[PDB]
């Protein structure tokens, strides 16, 4: 039995009306008759603290980056889901703020999974719901997707599906009428199919790369110390792959 | 058996050193050892058109652009390939313009599989290796394989294996010691095992996503026109998802 | 007399050590020479609130959006400096969190001058100062920069001054000695000489420019609706400039 | 007297019908009135050698590189323009691959005025129009003027002006109304007005920054190596900005 769960990243809490949230209304009964059960999170409802501390950092600085909050309580759902669906409006040509910090914080996981020696968020499955007034969702599903499978992820074609309108100030999805807009609807079955069947291919064919084995090997044929020498007597910004500076002989 | 494609799209012609052929020196060995055949094309050693035509274009402008040349050739080898990956150097923070002109004539099939009712790329596998001398290996990843993933590609975790100096001007991969980057060889080995990995399971369990079986589920809930309604008395370009102008009436 | 305002983005509170910081250490004096005020404010040490409202959200929920915080406070700093300088961390190949909520919040002026009939912070300069640990200068830069030109900032060249260590997990610029760093340092002195050169130039002549004037000659020759037919009876998505489905007569 | 050179980067030979030359067509008049020369060039009717060559590359290899072409006919162009208007359709989230080409060899120039210590390009002016079906016009105004700043063009406020219609795959400006849409309109005003007035400016108050003194002053408080140690013990990938490797001490 495999879970998907759906983040809607929006910036107004609930009820307020999200435009966003009309993709998840209609990928969420696909999603249950592909037999997939789903959760939607409205990050933006809960308290998900944006501030950093680790043991370099200054510790009475990092007081508030410690405090009791609700991300252990989301990062377990993330973990325990099957398909991730990050389903986020558009600002500033990016994923909104609050997508922002649920990646910043999930990218802080460093743990290797007992027993596989991957990383753990492997073999499970992301796909893409976005919403903008007119544009950036190619260059939203990039970016996303791309920091998602660094984590783990795999992602299927035409794993994102958005709604834009023309270029504009708006309106958006639901005076636009995008839940009776061709494009979108037919882009939202793509990706509810594609991840589906991803997901179930993994869940019973896992990935078996052992990541550990594979860094041994690239310790075995490499250095452990990285070094160039830089022409300094020149304001010149353009990009030279020779420049015949002679290599940096190190100590020891 | 598994037929993986390494596109080098360096804009030097054969035998220049190519920085980027390095990071293929070592996926292809890799490859082999997971008994995944292998070839390498520099494409730029091939004679692609770039110009445009199709039948809304005037003929004899076209004439240039419709000639003959390898682009069959090469397409040919992208259809039979399992794995394609696009092996770049990173120019202007994107892809070279050699890349970029086979990725736009791969955009141009406009055919649907028979038989599965998919795209003609749906089941196989991409991966990236990418060499800069700074800066633009992420960038350039959620680019091309966004778009790849439209096309039909899946693209598994880590899949994306570069090489990158600091902030400068150079030296690239060859001078900079790449071969011996520890990150750069143990990316490249993530890169090799997923991909394998990835593109064994999808010849043994193929998508079943009927596309036209979507697209007439989409129909049936949407409609054939879109329309908004805009204010045309302001300067702003501030967005707002309401604008409450009142819905469009069309004829018949 | 021109200001500066250089905004630290990073995600841990003052006082622990920020590697962005280094960055600004080096710009600071140099604008003093140039003889601009420079202000440094490390956004996350104030109570800036992230969460959306207006009229047309839900009025409870929004409660917690329009409480009282810093954010009056930091806006009218903004709009008082002639040059504004993002110092941004990298986080995600794009601007931190922090940079993003502060974006998202100016973006939402929904104002024109007087007077002049300009966006409020027409007239003004923008640099960047960005650190990553290995890659994403460009990409932030362009996005970033692209956002502040649609608010009013101009940008003269080498705006964006960074350091980015090699492919790689770190470390960053402090054990980098990214201090030390020629490529880096000789950007900043870029940026800084060329932001406070154009800062003092639109302080002298800024731009005439009446946006309600083009706005007003852009009514006059456009429509007041968006409308196109759509092909509903194709699952493809490949691109067709021309589709010959007619043109969509509206009501009155 | 200002000159503009406009590049329309279509792939498509005259007179085929250009979805672009569209929104040229608005600008061109725009920039007359203003008093500006303008001329318009499409790249792709002229003979731009794509591949490279260099004294590093095989002599042989280079010939095509090296042959007769009309690059030194239109760099001259550039090189004259006060103000560069980049035209380019939106392909694959990016300018086409024939405004790529021309970037590429513009990004070649090795030179520095005279005189002035400054990059050639210094003091003049970029804008953009851009061109597509849905999607990437920010993606591509963030990659294209970030791109043209680091050569030394300024970017004023509201620079890019573009046209995309909603989420779709068409159809483009000619068949959409491109012409009468209110928002592009207003953008190109918006574009032409403030790029003359930048150019204007920057003719009278041209950048005194001397790039070289720039780069003296970084030469003397930055090192000539470049070096860090790696950690080479772990499959992670997950950034550290602190990792106490130790510093490296390079010989002599
Ligand atoms: C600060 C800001 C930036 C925006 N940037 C963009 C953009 O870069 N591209 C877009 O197509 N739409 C955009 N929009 C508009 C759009 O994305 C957003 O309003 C809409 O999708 C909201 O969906 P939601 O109800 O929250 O679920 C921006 C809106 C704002 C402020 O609310
Ligand atoms: C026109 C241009 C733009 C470049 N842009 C970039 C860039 O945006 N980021 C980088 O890290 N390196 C870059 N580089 C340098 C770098 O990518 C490239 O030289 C190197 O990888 C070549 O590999 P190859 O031998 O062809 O296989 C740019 C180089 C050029 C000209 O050759
Ligand atoms: C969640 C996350 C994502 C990061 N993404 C990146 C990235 O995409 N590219 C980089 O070069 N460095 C990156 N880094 C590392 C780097 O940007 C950052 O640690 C460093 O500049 C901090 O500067 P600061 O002390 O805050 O002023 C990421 C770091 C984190 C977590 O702290
Ligand atoms: C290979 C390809 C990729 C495209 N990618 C995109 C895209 O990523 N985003 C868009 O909005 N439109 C796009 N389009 C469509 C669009 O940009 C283009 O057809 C249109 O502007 C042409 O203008 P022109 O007549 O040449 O001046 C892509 C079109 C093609 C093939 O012609």
């Amino acid at each position: 039995a495999l879970k998907a769960l759906i983040l809607n990243t929006t910036l107004r809490r609930s009820p307020s009306r999200s435009q966003t949230q009309g993709l998840i209304d209609k990928a969420v009964p696909l999603y249950e008759k592909e037999g997939i059960e789903t959760e939607v999170v409205r990050v933006i409802d809960h308290d998900i603290e944006q501030e950093y501390w680790d043991d370099y950092d200054d510790w009475n600085a990092g007081e508030k980056a410690r405090r009791e909050d609700e991300w252990p309580w989301l990062l377990e759902k993330i973990r325990e889901a099957d398909i991730l669906v990050i389903a986020t409006p558009i600002t500033l040509n990016m994923c909104t703020s609050a997508a922002h910090v649920i990646l910043e914080k999930l990218n802080l996981m460093d743990e290797l999974n007992g027993d596989t020696k991957q990383f753990p968020l492997y073999n499970k499955v992301a796909g893409l719901l976005m919403c903008g007034n007119e544009d950036g969702a190619h260059h939203v599903a990039g970016t996303v997707l791309n920091n998602l499978g660094r984590l783990g992820y795999s992602v299927p074609p035409n794993a994102a599906a958005y709604w834009l309108g023309p270029a504009g100030t708006g309106p958006g999805y639901i005076e636009g009428k995008g839940d009776r807009h061709f494009h979108t609807n037919k882009l939202i079955r793509f990706m509810v199919a594609n991840t589906s069947h991803l997901a179930r291919m993994l869940q019973e064919t896992p990935y078996t790369t052992d990541l550990e084995a594979c860094a041994q090997a690239a310790r075995e044929e490499s250095d452990d110390v990285f070094a160039i020498r830089v022409n300094v007597n020149t304001p010149a910004i353009r990009y030279k792959r020779f420049q015949k500076l002679g290599e940096v002989k190190v100590e020891e």
